[PDB]
């Protein structure tokens, strides 16, 4: 089924490296908000995860 957002968020989640991370992280911020909240915490939790600050 298409507009899965979520199994986006959970491929991306999956294994992201450094420069990777940051790559993803702009459609994933955006995926996120797109999901809801609960699952922003989760790419909060990421970003915190590698560095990003």
């Amino acid at each position: 089924r298409n507009l899965s957002d979520r199994a986006k968020f959970e491929s991306m989640i999956n294994s992201p490296s450094k420069s990777v991370f940051v790559r993803n992280l702009n459609e994933l911020e955006a995926l996120a908000v797109r999901l809801g909240k609960s699952y922003r915490i989760q790419l909060d939790q990421a970003k915190e995860k590698w560095k990003v600050k």
